[PDB]
């Protein structure tokens, strides 16, 4: 990559300054702003919150549903000493693509709306003076981008998305001006392999220079525990602290560049020793077989949208406990990085995934946005000891020998760009048969996302859905596949104090029913080793006849509080 | 004051860093940190979100309702480059009190929840360095702070939270917190107050500052355009056709204080004012020379999950809502909001009436829920009402001074009391604007004692829910009535302001007829309300309680908390609202 996707930090080398707050802001309809100097300063802004999604702050349709470009702007004073350092915006997002412009000039554009974009500003940085940024922001969708959809015009355009979750856009992410030195550390990947009571700790390190790199590893309490030479090498670790599940342990990586008896550059994170690996049809960590428990989440709250922000992180972390959970799936986009962190933190596993949702010649095109997304999500994310596993796709077509050649380049970029070389999957939407599918033999394991008993045979059909939800899996065994199968969907509908009894579809006691039922039927298969529900919480969605005010098939309310059949959850993972 | 209440900013002089993010936290039931060390970090924290308030994060109860001593922690790297500044930390609040430890030494302590704490940290910071900052905070509500409760002990020893107010006792680091660096001789305050001459304007001014250097005052258009400038610590700039500050038609100037050496700059501070005037004429409220009448709301800075915390996107939605209302003011019920909120206020051409917490004064509810602690609540007091109106002095949105909250107001005892508070509001604005403070009922026109004190009276009245509620309406009507025609009888000559009315209403419950709790009932209650408002030429405000949902202690009479609202919330509109929309139109 033409840049770091490393998380900002600060010290004596590096320097950062938030530029969160409220930024100015303005729709741009007729699609005049680059005819018009909007790049220089917006002509008649409106404030609007950074981070933040933001569509729900407005009162009028119009607003809230507008589709195509829209322009952000701030002002940020630069200290004097950033000078002849090279300098950095660094978004942790832009949804869905945009272009950044400092102080009147092009710096550079990104398709993509949930991993960061870092634009290099030190040619038109101006240190000890205020400096400007202008966005201009696209938030359409497309069949060559990542997720797929289509554009409606009315001259008024609407996004139609073909997935399920409501477009949100806007610099739904912090946003940092940095500092980096000269010669910074760029990148740098680690893998561990288990040796009885101790560890070794592989590394690479990329720098953007010639000088010499040193490694230190330290333990919690900031003791040094090992120290090697070179941009390639191992750490030994003696009596090594495991990250365990549910019961993180984290030691502090440290990276310098020096230069005879000085430092260039320091970059610091925090790493858990760790082991994941697919062994027959188990899913093992640090050697030792884990039943994946837990949701599949969304970016999403009230009024914020997909905005981050940490208290979203604290009170979706205590529910998921309280739960007994241990895992969830990035569905359907990389997250906020402080996700990550929080979850390396509270020892929670997480399969990220890539916004292959929502899947003609455009496909080369669409092939190539895929990989791109996909390295630089596993550029980010892999030294996070949470994560242990890649989502390559959700729900795409896979029956075709076409789908299969897609998606082996998409695996096969994902191989080269993952240093740990950690299990990759995608979640199977139904109509990828069994008997029809090209594309499962490319996983390491097998994501399910099945609705037997909502969308099949629902209500009083649901023996029915139960023996026909058998049938597939009977299916699936006589494959004898050898490999884990996770269902990374299953859920239902359900309106919060909706009662009844007998139970109805979309009732509080329908949703227990069905997960009962559910729970039946993953018990019956060895093979199966992971239940991710659909979702943690309700979320919205795009308005229509099957969405009352979004997706309700969260076990917690939008605003996180226990449906009943949360406490159905949380009894069968203890 | 020992420090300033100086809004931070960012400069060639200045720096700040935020230090916002996920702290350590620590519970300290047996209240044993400071004689354990905890100062120089917390031995077995979880983590918390700054800014926001602890207690809606939880799963269990304890920790929810926790009263007591807990503690916060972090750490931030100093750039070398603030060596040879003064250091501070400042927090946008600390709740309810708190002492503040940086590098494990103490530092500075503050009582009082709703307004900022700066931390001089100059001597113990360590420039090129990671530095530490622990804070011990308590949330206890006690008869000598605001805002006063109880606190109750449970026979095994847990502390509880008794408010003698309705709204949960949220707490914690629940606004922004930054470290910054200030120039060795800095400003410290500075006052503004306006004058209109026909198509121009005076801006009047003080500066005060550490040192002893001359001072440069300019005023910069919106445009930045230089429009006026002058020197000395005190005087005044002429502003030639001036742009006034309207309502819900802001305009904004920036005033610009140098210090200076003559060989050059040495400090520069930069904040957006608008030229406004607010007074008081018999019964009319004026600004800029015009009656305005106050619609709008009671608010609270309370949303879900993150309670007390403050975020920008919660003050985007209200202001698009309160737009869409056509509000135009609203009162900081009940404690001063953080700074941000009149910062947009200002913008968006909102008046604020901005309240001190003097809430839960109330014997009734006291009782419900004296002599050597009086002196001391008056003290905690004046001291609160100094720190806001330094803090908000500044901003044109800020038409008045709201004093107390349903006080017991009948008595020789409370005048003089509140005589004290008045007089020391009056000595720290340097625009004398109108004050005032929200009477409960039992404040009867012909008992109360204290609004002679006031320039317009707020009272606080619930005919038609507290009152002959329900099918007692039509009498609701009749009583409310007889009590303003005892206000009119007694030809006062002063604006009356509603500030709370409202009922409880469960979106969703609706009935035919109404009953009270429906969202029928709710906009029927309004209606006969606005009537008897629009009965008496001397009302000149309306501030209905409240803007949306909120939370209060939990109890037989709060079903999950506050549902006065006219919003949800989550900010969305209940059927009242569109009334409100359609008569403040």
């Amino acid at each position: 990559l033409e840049y770091s996707e490393l998380y900002p930090i600060q010290n004596e080398y590096r320097m950062m300054q938030s530029l969160d707050g409220m930024w100015k802001f303005q729709f741009d309809p007729e699609e005049i702003g680059k005819k018009s100097g909007w790049e220089n300063g917006l002509p008649a802004p409106v404030s609007m919150p950074v981070p933040s999604s933001f569509a729900d702050f407005f009162t009028d349709h119009k607003e809230r549903d507008y589709c195509g470009d829209f322009w952000y702007e701030t002002e940020f004073y630069l200290p004097a000493e950033w000078r002849n350092k090279k300098i950095w915006l660094r978004f942790g997002s832009i949804t869905h693509r945009g272009t950044v412009y400092c102080n009147g000039m092009e710096i550079t554009s990104h398709e993509g709306g949930f991993l960061p974009v870092l634009a290099d500003i030190s040619t038109v940085a101006k240190p000890g003076q205020v400096n400007q940024v202008v966005v201009k922001i696209n938030n359409e969708l497309n069949e060559t981008s990542l997720p797929c959809g289509a554009t409606k015009i009315l001259g008024r355009k609407l996004a139609k998305p073909y997935f399920d979750f409501f477009n949100y856009s806007g610099l739904q992410r912090s946003v940092w001006v940095i500092a980096l030195p000269e010669e910074s550390v760029k990148d740098y990947s680690v893998d561990y392999e288990l040796c009885g009571t101790d560890a070794l700790v592989k590394y690479e390190v990329v720098t953007t220079g010639e000088h010499p790199v040193i490694v230190r590893l330290l333990d919690a309490e900031g003791e040094l525990v090992a120290e090697t030479e070179g941009k390639e090498g191992i750490l030994q670790v003696a009596n090594a602290r495991l990250w365990e599940v549910r019961n993180a342990y984290l030691y502090q990586i440290v990276i310098l560049i020096t230069d005879g008896n000085g430092v260039l550059d320091e970059y610091r994170e925090k790493i858990g020793i760790r082991t994941v690996r697919i062994e027959g049809t188990k899913i093992l960590l640090n050697d030792r077989p884990v039943y994946l428990k837990g949701f599949g989440k969304h970016e999403d709250f009230p009024i914020l949208g997909r905005g981050f922000h940490w208290g979203i992180v604290k009170r979706d972390f205590e529910c998921l406990k309280w739960t007994n959970a241990n895992c969830f799936r990035t569905s359907h986009y990389p997250y906020a990085e402080e996700w990550y962190q929080f979850a390396d933190e509270e020892g929670f596993l997480i399969i990220d995934e890539v916004p292959a949702v929502g899947m003609a010649l455009t496909v080369p095109e669409l092939l190539k946005s895929h990989i791109a997304d996909t390295e630089e999500m596993i550029t980010r994310d892999k030294n996070h000891p949470s994560v242990i596993a890649w989502s390559l796709f959700n729900e795409p077509e896979t029956i075709t020998d076409y789908a299969y050649e897609y998606f082996k380049e998409v695996f096969a970029a994902a191989e080269t760009y993952d240093f740990q070389s950690r299990p990759m999957t995608g979640a199977f939407e139904k109509n990828s048969k069994p008997e029809l599918c090209k594309c499962y033999p490319l996983c390491d394991f097998i994501c399910l996302n099945r609705y037997y008993g909502w969308y099949i045979s629902g209500g009083p059909e649901i023996e029915e859905a139960e023996e026909l939800f058998r049938d597939e899996m009977d299916r699936w065994k006589a494959k004898e596949l050898n490999v884990p199968f996770v269902f990374t969907e299953f859920g239902t509908d359900t309106m919060a104090g909706l009662h009844k009894l007998p139970s109805i579809m979309w009732s509080e006691e329908y949703q227990k029913e069905y997960l009962e039922m559910n729970f039946r039927v993953f018990d019956s298969y060895e093979f199966v080793q992971g239940e991710l529900a659909w979702n943690f919480a309700d979320f919205q969605t795009t308005e229509g006849i099957m969405r009352v005010d979004g997706n309700h098939k969260g076990v917690f309310t939008r605003d996180r509080q226990p449906k009943a059949a949360a406490v159905v959850f949380k009894d069968r993972w203890e």
